[PDB]
């Protein structure tokens, strides 16, 4: 460690303490940027060099966490838990949290050699008849074709791809990734993964919001299902049974908006797939993230900076660059350089992605002048949030108006019922997996799943919740589970649960702030600059004051609630009862063993 960013000696009391944070603070800065800069030059130009400098700046990073964290518990394990300031009882409580830092040198260059490994067998897998990607080739496929057999054979081609080759690497991270936080105190690291919500009881907490919200899901679900029976056929639909894994519009089932044409209940008005249109009129990606730009500016929130124009990568290379595809916002920790690493492409539900990264990069620009330690999200699935909560006003038919994209405007209840449905296909669908995926995990930290059950646990749970089966046979050579970027990259996903219903507490409470008295899914907040006054004390606080305290302040309620979600859904959610109902639809699936049978001469 070079001699300017070791830690000296303070005093053993907290006045010491401040000064020993203002001094981890200069050299932190320094520390996490070549971290970051190095995993920017790697992820935009995946090269074995650049994974090997990556590797050095996370060794770096380690040394200098070890060395702050052992002089934090030399100076202040006794006594930080009783200090008066309650911001630097937060700045300690993190610094002297060493996670991977706390494993011996060799094993901390294994760690980081599986992180880099597992990046790159992710990021570069290919499917081949000539090799197509995930982003473009499989994920246009997933979304447009409506053959059984092609969607099957896009389908199992990434999970064998990515999957298989990542298993025996991830059984590895687990067991050191597990030694590490021990020494932390944590009985696993998904132990200390909940610990960042600071609640006794989350793990019930979640199940009791699930529970409010699964008729939801199970009568879009049934809905749906009839739909795809309707074009597919019984060989391949069964009315009382899973649906097949591939026939969703997406690689994961995870958001069904691709299918909205086939379930779209009034199609003479208006026409809510707008891609279309933004194909006619020549959208290109820096013409989305200039308009996501101007929605945070109309609230009075910062623009993006020209460090962000002049360092982000909006399109996927064409010069025969390997990169990593998947979308990402990026805080360099230096208060100057912010950037997205998105393969953009010209479709609305990309544009709701540009406005969900762009989001991240709000919160950044807000609490950039806050310590270190404190630069992050009052917890994470208020950072999920952010470009939601923006997103649910653009996606209104009155704003896409506005924008140029949706010519004739209806106020109708047929036109409700359309809107309602197609912001169903992405909000609600997603609610199961954004529940399972950390279910999963936990029971692989905890041993509860070991390997022998990776692939039985992960098929459990995704029938169990999402209500869907596998289209060909799998078995424990199989790691599906590997297949969805999160888990071989190893980012935390039941934010992204909490983010869903969050984002409807925040909408309602932005939404009375501007003075809407509408039916709140007609809102926009577009120019209420007393709207982006409320969320913008959000953004400035980051971590430094409890999640429940701030969301006191903002919705007037210390809990995550599930009513907000339930009121503007309410329409669509009376209308799908009442047609499965007259249908005669079963809710759910009780021949939970069927599978589809393969096409005749697959592949
Ligand atoms: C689409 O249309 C709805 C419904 O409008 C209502 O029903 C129609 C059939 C007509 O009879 C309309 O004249 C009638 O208003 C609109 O929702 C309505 O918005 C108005 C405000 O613009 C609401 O009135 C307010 O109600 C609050 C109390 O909640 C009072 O304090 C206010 O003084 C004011 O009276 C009305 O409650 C609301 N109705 C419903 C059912 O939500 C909606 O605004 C419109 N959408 C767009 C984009 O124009
Ligand atoms: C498209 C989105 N990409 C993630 C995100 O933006 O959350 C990326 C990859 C993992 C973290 N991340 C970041 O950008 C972080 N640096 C943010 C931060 O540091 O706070 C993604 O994965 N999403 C969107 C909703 C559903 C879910 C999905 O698509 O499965
Ligand atoms: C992708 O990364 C490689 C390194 O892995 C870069 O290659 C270097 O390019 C510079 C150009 O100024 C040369 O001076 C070095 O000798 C190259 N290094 C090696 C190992 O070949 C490459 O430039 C990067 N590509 C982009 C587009 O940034
Ligand atoms: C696991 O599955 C592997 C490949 O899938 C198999 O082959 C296709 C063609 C179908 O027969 C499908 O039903 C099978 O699952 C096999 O290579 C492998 O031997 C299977 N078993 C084990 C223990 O790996
Ligand atoms: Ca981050
Ligand atoms: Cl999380
Ligand atoms: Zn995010």
């Amino acid at each position: 460690l070079d001699p300017g960013l070791q830690p000296g000696q303070f005093s053993a009391d907290e006045a010491g303490a401040q000064l020993f944070a203002q001094s981890y603070q200069s050299s932190a800065e320094q520390v996490l940027f070549q971290s970051v800069a190095a995993s920017w030059a790697h992820d935009t130009n995946i090269t074995a060099e650049n994974a090997r400098r990556q590797e050095e700046a996370a060794l770096l990073s380690q040394e200098f966490a070890e060395a702050w964290g052992q002089k934090a518990k030399e100076l202040y394990e006794p006594i930080w838990q009783q200090f008066t300031d309650p911001q630097l009882r937060r700045i300690i409580g993190a610094v002297r949290t060493l996670g991977s830092a706390n494993l011996p040198l060799a094993k901390r260059q294994q760690y980081n050699a599986l992180l880099s490994q597992m990046s790159r067998i992710y990021s570069t897998a290919k499917v081949c008849l000539t090799c197509w990607s995930l982003d473009p080739d499989l994920t246009n496929i997933l979304a447009s074709s409506r053959s059984y057999a092609m969607l099957l054979f896009a389908w199992e081609g990434w999970h064998n791809a990515a999957g298989i080759p990542l298993k025996p690497l991830y059984e590895d991270f687990t067991a050191l990734s597990n030694e590490a936080y021990k020494q932390d105190g944590f009985t696993d690291t998904g132990a200390y993964w909940r610990s960042w919500y600071n609640s006794p009881t989350f793990e019930d907490d979640l199940e009791h919001l699930y529970q409010q919200l699964e008729p939801l899901y199970l009568n879009l679900h049934a809905f749906v299902r009839r739909a795809l029976h309707r074009r597919y056929g019984d060989r391949y639909i069964n009315l009382r049974g899973p649906i097949p894994a591939h026939l969703l519009g997406d690689m994961w089932a995870q958001t069904w908006s691709n299918i909205y044409d086939m379930v779209v209940p009034f199609p003479d008005k208006p026409n809510l797939d707008v891609t279309s249109t933004m194909l006619q009129q020549g959208w290109q990606a820096t013409h989305m993230f200039r308009v996501a730009e101007e929605f945070f500016t109309s609230l009075e929130l910062s623009p993006m900076p020209p460090e962000f124009w002049e360092g982000s990568m909006l399109e996927k290379p064409a010069d025969g660059r390997e990169v990593v595809c998947h979308a990402s916002a990026w805080d360099f920790y230096n208060r100057k350089d912010f950037r997205i690493k998105q393969c953009t492409r010209v479709t609305m539900e990309q544009l709701v992605v540009v406005h969900h990264e762009m989001g991240h990069i709000q919160y950044f620009l807000q609490y950039k002048d806050l310590p270190v330690s404190l630069r992050e999200g009052a917890n994470p699935g208020f950072h999920e949030a952010i470009g939601d909560v923006l997103a649910l006003s653009v996606s209104t038919p009155e704003h896409l108006h506005k924008i140029g994209l949706l010519d004739r405007v209806t106020n109708d209840t047929e036109s409700d019922i359309n809107y309602l449905l197609k912001m169903a296909l992405d909000k609600i669908a997603f609610l199961p997996f954004g529940y399972l995926v950390d279910q999963w995990r936990w029971g692989v930290f905890s041993g509860r799943t070991p390997p022998s059950r990776y692939n039985f646990d992960w098929w459990y749970l995704r029938t169990k919740y999402q209500g869907i089966c596998p289209p060909v046979t799998r078995n424990e050579t199989h790691f599906d589970a590997g297949a969805k970027f999160h888990v071989p990259n190893v980012t935390p996903y039941i934010r992204y649960f909490v983010s869903f219903v969050l984002q409807f507490q925040f909408h309602e409470a932005l939404c009375k702030e501007a003075g809407y008295e509408g039916p709140l899914h007609q809102c926009d907040i577009y120019r209420s600059t007393k709207a982006g006054a409320k969320l913008r004390k959000v953004l400035r606080a980051g971590s430094s004051r409890p999640w429940q305290e701030v969301l006191k302040d903002m919705v007037g309620l210390d809990a995550l609630d599930a009513q907000p979600l339930l009121k503007y859904f309410q329409l669509v959610t009376q209308w799908l009862q009442e047609q499965n109902q007259q249908n005669g639809e079963v809710l759910g699936w009780p021949e939970y063993q069927w599978h589809p049978p393969l096409p005749d001469n697959y592949p």
